[PDB]
């Protein structure tokens, strides 16, 4: 009678990245009173080398 | 009688990236009172490489 | 009777990138009172390379 | 007696990029009172190379 | 009886890019009171290259 | 008997780009009061090379 065939292959990916990240004072609603005092002296050399943010295949 | 065939391949990707990231004082609704005092002195060298933000194939 | 054949390949991508990024004072609704005081002296060299933001094939 | 054949290949890409990125004071609705004071002194050399923002094939 | 054949091969892209980008004081609805005071002395060299923003083939 | 054959091969692209980019004070609806003071003293040297904003093929 009837015949049916299905093949699927399915990749789904969702990548958020920050190579070498620094994040400061990230959220301040400020209800009532808040005070923040911070220095630093950073002198910063940053190096970062992110890999493929990906779906990837080889050879 | 009747025949149906399907083949699929599907790759779906969503990507967000920052390379060498510095993020500062990121959200301040400030509904009452806020004070922030911050330096730094950065003296900063940043180097960064981001790989393929991608769907990718080799050989 | 009836024969039907389908092949699909689909790559779907959404990408955002910031190579070398510094992001400052990103959102201030400031609904009451806010004060922010910030320096720095950056003295800054930035180098960045972003790879393919892509769907990509080689060989 | 009926036959149907379909082949599809589809790439769909949406890309946004910055190379050598800096963002400052990105959004200020400022509905009450806000004061921001910021320097920097940058001395900034920026070098950047954004690769193919693309659908791409080689060899 | 009826034979039908379809082939499709489609690349679709949407791209936005800013090589070397500095973006300052990006959006200020300023609905109450805002004061922003900012320098810099930038002393700045910028060099940038953007690769093909494209659908691309090399053989 | 009735036969139909279709082939399509399509590249479609939309691109916006800037090279050596700087954007200053991009949008100020200023619905209450705003004051901004910002220099820069830049000494700016800029070099830039945007590649093909295109659908492209070689060899």
């Amino acid at each position: 009678g009837k015949v049916q065939i299905i093949n699927k292959k399915l990749d789904l990916s969702n990548v958020q990245s920050k190579c070498g990240s620094k994040d400061n004072i990230k959220h301040v609603p400020g209800g009532g009173s808040v005070q923040i005092v911070y220095k630093p002296v950073d002198l910063s050399k940053v190096t970062s080398k992110c890999g493929s943010l990906g779906n990837i295949h080889h050879k």
